[PDB]
C-alpha cells in the first residue's frame, strides 16, 4: 500500500543498473559565485554579480524511500533506507539530496546536485539518479510523492531559484 504497508521489494523487478556513461558534471556549489574564465585566445567569461548569496537551506521536498547505490557497473547495493530529503542550500548556492536513516535519523548520505541534471526515471517504484562516475538509485513505495521530489529538483533547476518550497502538497 502507500501506508502502514509499503514494500521497497523486490530488487528482482526494478531495472538493472548502468555504468556512468554521461560526462561528469560539474558541481556549482564549488565555485558558488564565480565561473570558469578563459585566458588570451580561449576567452569565455560570463561574471553575473548575483547580490547577496545565501540565507539558510530550505528543504524543498521529503519522502520515503530507500537508498541503492549501484557497484561498479551492475549491482544495485542497499546502504540506506529512510527517508529522503531534497534542500536548498542558498549559502553555498547550489542544492543537497540527503538520505537519512529511518531508524537512526543520523543523515549519512548526500547527493551535491549539479547545475545540468536532468532525472532519470524508469518508473516502477524506482528511479535512477546520476552521481561523479557511480549510480545511485532511489526506491520506494509511492511514485508519486517520488515524481514531486523529482520533478522538483529537475524542475527548478531548470527554472532557477525562484521557489523555497519546504514541503509538497
Amino acid at each position: 500500500g502507500s501506508e502502514s504497508r509499503f514494500y521497497f521489494h523486490p530488487i528482482s523487478d526494478l531495472p538493472p543498473p548502468e555504468p556512468y556513461v554521461q560526462t561528469t558534471k560539474s558541481y556549482p556549489s564549488k565555485l558558488a559565485r564565480n565561473e570558469s574564465r578563459g585566458g588570451l585566445v580561449p576567452r569565455g567569461s560570463g561574471g553575473s554579480l548575483f547580490s547577496f548569496l545565501g540565507k539558510k537551506c530550505v528543504t524543498m521536498s521529503s519522502a520515503v524511500v530507500q537508498l541503492y547505490a549501484a557497484d561498479r557497473n551492475c549491482m544495485w547495493s542497499k546502504k540506506c533506507s529512510g527517508v529522503a530529503c531534497l534542500v536548498k542550500d542558498n549559502p553555498q548556492r547550489s542544492y543537497f539530496l540527503r538520505i537519512f536513516d529511518i531508524k537512526d535519523g543520523k543523515l549519512l548520505w548526500e547527493q551535491e546536485l549539479y547545475n545540468n541534471f536532468v532525472y532519470n526515471s524508469p518508473r516502477g517504484y524506482f528511479h535512477t539518479f546520476a552521481g561523479d562516475t557511480c549510480q545511485v538509485a532511489l526506491n520506494f513505495a509511492n511514485e508519486e510523492e517520488a515524481k514531486k521530489f523529482r520533478k522538483a529538483v529537475t524542475d527548478l533547476l531548470g527554472r532557477r531559484q525562484r521557489k523555497s518550497e519546504k514541503r509538497r502538497d
